[PDB]
């Protein structure tokens, strides 16, 4: 199996840390969606990733789709509850996650527009979705929704998302007074997976 | 259920149809997504629609879980094969089209910017990713991977994908040596649950 992507995309990580939890062996291929030359079209025509190559050539995206491919694999541990309706609700949280990631990812392409070019209307709106949907994600922790302990598809989504904001500098407070959210994320980000998964700073 | 969207957005018009095939009675919930001051905030944190709502208040998105979520209702007819592997294909071809309706909003977002904001090289590379994008979906019909006669959740979101092309005037030469795609998408046009969605246009 291939997983192309990046070494900064959160989509990316997602996977990689199913991946890497399942002990399931892949090898990495790394792309740059925003260059004019890359090599992501052969895989995706929709030039992003992640996407999954299975070992007969088929190509698996959006990254959704992707986790439940890896899902349906049926390798421990289990990343989404057995009962339908109850899988689709972490999805919809996973859905959710996959949110942020968007609005973080708008915000710095948006930044990443030659100066007279930018919008900061728009910068405005996509951090206002991100406090929207921390505040949505810190309810759900309240309400016992989600607990701080749980590691699934979206729990996972989550810091992954959490982890681009901090990666990026997007949502500088997203941990004020959203304990339970800080604790969920710093319980995911001990992990092995998210230690071998890190985006690159210099 | 309430179905929250707007008249234009080919995501909600997707769920719009599912409905309609299936003969299940809903409420559509009007919303601006892009105004200042619009309602969806109280549905969905991420400022997006479709939002579907039960009858006991939970509210569903993204379009692809609320399709699921719809198709686990199980009421003809269906949308999606039984086979986990067969129905996580249909979802990928799903994601397709859904990526070139994301591509067509971008460029039409684009476009909405001030003159002097606009990139044309946001919308050349959107415009790259749409025809890519269907050229890949030629290619499942003239292999078989579709038929021009297949009516599944796959193919009512690359009608609804091609229906906003159209509408917003992306991708003029969509049709242009796609034959199969053309004879797909016109089947599902002719359909009733087509001509009641249709995008307003003055
Ligand atoms: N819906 C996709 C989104 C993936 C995505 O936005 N990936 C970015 C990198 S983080 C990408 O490839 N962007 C290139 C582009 O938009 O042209 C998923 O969940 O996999
Ligand atoms: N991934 C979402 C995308 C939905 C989407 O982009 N909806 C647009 C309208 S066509 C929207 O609500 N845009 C408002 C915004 O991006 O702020 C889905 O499949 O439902």
């Amino acid at each position: 199996m291939k997983l192309v992507g990046s070494y900064t995309s959160p989509f990316v990580r997602k996977l990689s840390i199913l991946l890497l939890e399942k002990g399931i062996t892949f090898e990495f291929i790394n792309e740059l969606p925003y260059n004019a030359d890359n090599g992501v079209a052969q895989f995706n025509p929709l030039g992003k990733v992640p996407v999954l190559v299975t070992e007969e050539g088929e190509c698996w995206f959006d990254s959704p789709i992707i986790a439940e491919y890896i899902e349906l694999m049926n390798v421990a541990p289990a990343m989404l509850p057995r009962d339908p309706l109850e899988s689709l609700r972490v999805r919809k949280i996973e859905a959710l996650a996959d949110g942020i990631m968007d609005a973080g990812l708008v915000s710095v392409r948006e930044q990443a527009r030659p100066a007279a070019q930018q919008s900061e209307d728009e910068l405005l709106r996509q951090r206002e979705k991100i406090n929207r949907s921390l505040d949505v994600l810190e309810g759900y922790l309240v309400d016992g929704t989600l607990k701080t302990d749980t590691v699934n598809l979206a729990t996972i989504a989550i810091a992954c998302a959490v982890g681009y904001l901090n990666f990026r500098r997007v949502a500088p407070g997203w941990c004020v007074d959203r304990p339970h959210l800080v604790k969920l994320v710093e319980n995911l980000f001990s992990r092995e997976s998210f230690a071998r998964t890190e985006p690159p700073k210099a």
